[PDB]
C-alpha cells in the first residue's frame, strides 16, 4: 500500500504573530519544547521517524508501548516526544540528557494515516477530529487546543510556561517537508546562541557566556538556571579537555563575575532564553536551554 511512512518529512511552521488570529479560522496548539517525531503504529508495533527522515525507534524504548491501546489500528502520527521538568513543562535539556529512569511522553498533534486512509489531503479540522476519536480515553496523549482567540490562547500558553503557540489553519492540508504559511509559530521568549568561556562550581553552578568579537568573547552574562544533575556531569567532561589559563573574553571579567572561575577555550556553543539585552550587552533573565554541538563559535552572532 502506497502511503509511504518511510518517505515522510514533518510539516514546518512560519514565525509569526498569533494574537490577532481568530479561533473560527485557526487551531491554537501549545508549543512543546521536545523532539519532533513521526510515528507509525501498525497494529501495536511502533516505528519512529526523525525529522531528518531516519529510523530512531531504538533511541526511545520508552515509546515502544505507545500504541498498546491501538492494536486494532494502523496509524501514522505526528507529535513531540517530551520530558517534563519539575513544573510539568517539557524540557529540551532533560530530553537531550535523558537516562533510563527518564520518562519520555509522546504528545500527538496530527493524524496522517488511519486504517488504510491517507489524510494528507484532509483538512486539519477533520484530521484532528479523527485524532480525537482515535485517542479518547487511551494512553495516547493528544493535548487539546487552547481556548479563545489568538491573544487569549497566547496568554494562557504563557501562564502554563509553555514555549509559545502554534496556530494551524483549520482548513489546511498537511504538506510533508514544507514550511507553510498555514502554520504560524509564536514563541514567548527570545533565544540566543552563546560561546562558553568559563564555569563556576555550585561541580558547575553556572557558566560564563560570550559572543565572539574582534578581541575575543564579549561577555554576555552568567547562566545558572535550567541545569541539573545529569547534564552538569556531562558538561564537566566536555569542559575538562578545554581547560586553559588564558581568559577568552575581550576584557578581564569584573571581579564578581570571575570569582572561582576556570576558563575554557572558546569551543562549546550553547543556547539560552532571555528577556532582553542590557544596554551594556548582557542577557537579562537568562536560562539554560541546552548545548548546540551542531554549531561552532565562528557562527555565533548577536541575534
Ligand atoms: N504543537 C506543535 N505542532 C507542531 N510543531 C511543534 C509543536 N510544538 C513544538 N513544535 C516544534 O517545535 C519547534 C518550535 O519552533 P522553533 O522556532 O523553536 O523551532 P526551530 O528549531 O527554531 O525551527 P524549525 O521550525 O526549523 O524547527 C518547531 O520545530 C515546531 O515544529
Ligand atoms: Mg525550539
Ligand atoms: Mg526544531
Amino acid at each position: 500500500s502506497m502511503f509511504e511512512f518511510d518517505n515522510l518529512a514533518p510539516m514546518l511552521a512560519t514565525h509569526g504573530t498569533v494574537a490577532g488570529l481568530k479561533a473560527s479560522q485557526w487551531a491554537f496548539e501549545g508549543m512543546w519544547d521536545g523532539y519532533r517525531l513521526l510515528v507509525e503504529a501498525d497494529h501495536g508495533a511502533v516505528r519512529l521517524r526523525s525529522r531528518s527522515g531516519r529510523d530512531v525507534t531504538a533511541e526511545y524504548p520508552q515509546l515502544r508501548a505507545l500504541a498498546e491501546d491501538l492494536a486494532d489500528h494502523h496509524v501514522v502520527l505526528d507529535g513531540e516526544a517530551v520530558v517534563l521538568d519539575s513544573s510539568g513543562v517539557p524540557s529540551f535539556s532533560q530530553m537531550q540528557n535523558r537516562g533510563r529512569d527518564t520518562r519520555v511522553e509522546f504528545w500527538a498533534f496530527d493524524l496522517l494515516y488511519l486504517d488504510g486512509r491517507a489524510l494528507l489531503g484532509t483538512r486539519y479540522q477533520d484530521r484532528r477530529k479523527l485524532l480525537e476519536t482515535l485517542a479518547n480515553a487511551t494512553s495516547l496523549t493528544v493535548p487539546e487546543l487552547l481556548p479563545g482567540d489568538g491573544a487569549q490562547a497566547f496568554a494562557c500558553s504563557r501562564k502554563h510556561g509553555w514555549e509559545g503557540v502554534i496556530a494551524k489553519r483549520r482548513d489546511s492540508r498537511y504538506q510533508p517537508g514544507r514550511r507553510c504559511a498555514s502554520w504560524v509559530k509564536d514563541k514567548h521568549w527570545n533565544t540566543q546562541e552563546v560561546v562558553i568561556g568559563g564555569w563556576r562550581a555550585g561541580g558547575v553552578g553556572s557558566l560564563l557566556m560570550g559572543i565572539p568579537g574582534p578581541g575575543g568573547l564579549q561577555f554576555a552574562g552568567r547562566v545558572g538556571t535550567g541545569l541539573s544533575e545529569r547534564e552538569l556531569a556531562n558538561l564537566k567532561e566536555m569542559l575538562a579537555p578545554l581547560h586553559t589559563d588564558e581568559s577568552p573574553f575581550d576584557v578581564p571579567l569584573p571581579a564578581r563575575d570571575a570569582k572561582g572561575i576556570t576558563y575554557v577555550k572558546p569551543a562549546l556553543v550553547a543556547e539560552v532564553r532571555y528577556s532582553e539585552w542590557t544596554p551594556e550587552g548582557r542577557l537579562r533573565q537568562s536560562s539554560w536551554r541546552g548545548l548546540r554541538p551542531d554549531k561552532k563559535p565562528s557562527e555565533v552572532v548577536r541575534e
